[PDB]
């Protein structure tokens, strides 16, 4: 059993493609984002938000979109032939910015579900009352990763499904669980180390975690399930440091779901009679914090990537996530509602809570070209066809069919006839998905010497740029 | 005289590769699911902390026949896959679990007291969980893992033995398998054997025996097929310093020391047990996930694998952690009560193996047709060049039974699909046989060494 | 679009400056300060500083 030939065997796209002499760069101003970290604002009434919910911890997605290379002409532009042939944009090179200084940042929760110590415990502990949740607070895993490609990159978690029936769940029943692949938006959680999940559907209490993850469902990404994708074109590449100890040791408080078989242990009596919870969680403690294991600000380097894509990116469309602990850090600021009297009271002074952000890209890029045949546009044809549409070949134009002509007849609205609305604005898809926008279309530029990354480019290549005078 | 393979070894040019779906895997920390009168178990208590071992299924290769057959004679040889190379996936972000027990002897701190303790209630256990230590390992190779692990010893009949005396003592050598206990370091071993307390531990470590490797002996296999390979790290310390509280064993000699009073009259704990801290973890402590490779190796295996048939064995500390549920058996009231949850917990688990292998062919000599017959001889068993010519031509059908005059009634014989002699010996299973295909083009790593190799990658 | 050619290059130094062969040096002998952390010094009916912080 071979068993037969035709497969037809995704390729090296560097097979077809070919390299041009030109690079251009372009980069945004900056960009900066504020918001507070705990809840998003809203009035009270009203369901529009007043501020923004935003904290380090809320990942990051950036769409960057290009303009058609083929809508912009060349100094000489005689080298190719535009008809038989399309170009596109190569990613080489990347840069990501980050300019606040360095420091940490924190969450807690005012209601949290303990026991008490489990360190060490002089006497065994008191009977359980009612609601002993305590204000308490951690700190989240420090982290840092990096993410590129063309294509967005793919989320898991934890979640419920649905019991196979047989056994009729009752209130209280164990929820079986599913594993779920998910497109992943921005806004959403880093694991603090409690793994990704849904707290809201799989966690009653609601109070059982810090306050910011317990709305959402934190995510992580998959690189296998990622990685292997045919054609990789999901992501090309990345980087990822992080690192987690524990500080505390800590009992959950409430009914007890089941019980240990007593043959596992042997009978108490007295304060001994009964059971303490069973249940334990740590607390997860991030580490010292260095300059050196910042993986940013400095300059990344691409030729060969675990995909079959080398820095293509098709539809003039790019993606870039990133995500960062060490910037955390919360300001604190206090207004005075009355500034006269001299005697301190805490009366006096609201208090709000703010939360820098700061980033910036910078993206070196190569042009290249495609000569055109059949197996040329059948293997595209093949891989996503909604490609295609943006070219124009030729369209296929329709061997692929023709529409029947839409009926327009002369009418007020005011006969007794239909509704009829012009159509069709929409280009994306994925438009169901919101995430952080940019436009780059304007900010192209021919030469590198102006910008400070790109001499840099230079300099990896060397070759004067020819300032000669 | 054992020799390498190679000696004798005749390569292919020619490679293939599977990888695995990847692991779906879950399941509770602590112990297993069943309905209480019965013993049937609802769902699996899963830890990291069970021993973590899969085992490998596979086609003869020499069951394909080839768009090119010519090359060689399936008779006067045999074909014979190698293993070129190894990935796992490994996909969970890292974590942390933790334990102890709600019942424990201590007496107490060593360290910190401003005075000597107070009377000893009975029966003082208390609850307190733990962190390990922290560790990943790998383990490669065709041979059935083994733990070398503590025992009792024989008394022998010299000592009449009083109740409650001291078991003697042994190091006990025996089977890996999946689902067993990691140590902490609390002793490779079984207390529930060898500790009458059934109080003294965390639950899960009070089940079974921690168990370790035995390179050494595995080292010391005539041709190290156990393994021939592996890898081994880890970090950890103590954290605190605790007494236990229980009945006197044995005590120390007064001229070892001199004599309080009063309070100070008192014996001050013998028991002294530490309390180990776990340290930090990086990302880069990661081994895991990454092209993984050999070719030489301490033994004389070099890719020398059998039944197609093959042990793999891996683990883990990093993602140990679990997560747990509030159960509301009632959402209608709005005002909060510590009643109304319920808490399960099971940890998932995760993971892929994808790897590159190659096939050799065997000629046949008394040596082939020995050393290995001499070596075992349980894969020419598996080929037919063993030989055993029988006798035996005939018998008599006599036919009817069922005509109720009686001739005796009759055969049994299924009897002996056995043939995994170990199969008693219970663990994960692994049948990959036909995910393998050709070009790493399309699979997604060894490409990876499809690079190592370079090699100019072919047209089209 | 096209991109014009409005542009100069500002330019690398280096291209019209020329290196001799002679070097110098000089240095200070070294410098010392000292004041008080927390706050600044001074009288307390004046405003001038008796210690610099």
């Amino acid at each position: 059993y071979l068993p037969p030939v035709p497969v037809s065997k995704v390729v090296s796209t560097d097979e077809y493609v070919a390299r041009t002499n030109i690079y251009y760069h372009a980069g945004t101003s900056r960009l900066l984002a504020v918001g507070h970290p705990y809840f998003p604002i809203k009035k009270p009434n009203n369901n529009k938000i007043l501020v923004p919910k935003v904290s380090g911890l809320q990942y990051r997605v950036f769409r960057i979109h290009l303009p058609d290379p083929n809508k912009f002409g060349f100094p000489d532009t005689s080298f190719y032939n535009p008809d038989t042939q399309r170009l596109v944009w190569a990613c080489v090179g990347v840069e990501v910015g980050r300019g606040q200084p360095l420091g940490v940042g924190i969450s807690g929760h005012p209601l949290l579900n303990k026991l008490d110590d489990t360190e060490n415990a002089s006497a065994y502990a008191a009977n359980a009352g009612v609601d002993n949740r305590e204000c308490i607070s951690m700190d989240y895993k420090q982290t840092q990763l990096c993410l590129i490609g063309c294509k967005p990159p793919i989320g898991e978690h934890w979640g419920k499904g649905s019991p196979c029936t047989n056994v009729a769940v009752n209130p209280g029943d164990c929820p079986p669980l599913e594993l779920i692949n998910t497109v992943i938006q921005d806004g959403d959680m880093v694991d603090t180390g409690f793994g990704a999940m849904d707290f809201t559907t799989l966690q009653a209490n609601k109070s059982e975690v810090p306050l910011d993850i317990c709305t959402s469902i934190c995510k992580y990404p998959d690189y296998i399930k990622m990685v292997s994708e045919p054609y990789g074109d999901s992501l090309f590449f990345y980087l990822r440091r992080e690192q987690m100890f524990v500080r505390h040791l800590f009992n959950r408080a409430g009914a007890v779901g089941e019980n240990v078989p007593d043959d596992l242990y042997i009978k108490g009596s007295g304060s001994t009679a009964n059971l303490a919870s069973s249940n334990y969680f740590p607390t997860p403690s991030g580490s010292m914090v260095t300059s050196d294991a910042q993986i940013f600000n400095k300059p990344y380097w691409l030729q060969r990537a675990q995909g079959h894509n080398n820095g293509i990116c098709w539809g003039n469309q790019l993606f870039v996530t990133v995500v960062d602990t060490t910037r955390s850090t919360n300001m604190s600021l206090c207004a005075a509602i009355s500034t006269s009297e001299t005697t301190y009271k805490n009366t006096n002074f609201k208090e709000y809570l703010r939360h820098g952000e700061e980033y910036d890209l910078q993206f070196i890029f190569q042009l290249c070209k495609i000569t055109l045949t059949a197996d040329v546009m059948t293997y595209i044809h093949s891989m996503n066809s909604t490609i295609l549409e943006d070219w124009n070949f030729g369209l296929q134009p329709p061997p692929g069919g023709t529409l029947e002509d839409t009926y327009r007849f002369v009418t007020s609205q005011a006969i007794a006839c239909q509704k009829h609305t012009p159509p069709a604005p929409k280009e994306d898809p994925l438009k169901k998905y919101t995430f952080w926008e940019v436009n780059l279309k304007e900010k192209f530029s021919a030469d590198l010497d102006q910008f400070p990354l790109g001499r840099k480019f230079l300099l990896q290549a060397g070759l004067k740029a020819k300032p000669k005078f």
